């Protein structure tokens, strides 16, 4: 809840370019959530 880089949570792109999840969630690129592989 208004946090990103968790299960199902939506995942906060930096300036960087990487998408903050962590491990093992990946965000995929159309639900933009940090999800089960």
């Amino acid at each position: 809840d208004g946090e990103c880089g968790d299960k199902d949570e939506p995942c906060c792109g930096r300036p960087d370019g990487a998408k903050v999840c962590n491990d093992p969630w990946v965000c995929i690129l159309t639900s933009s959530r940090c999800e089960n592989p």
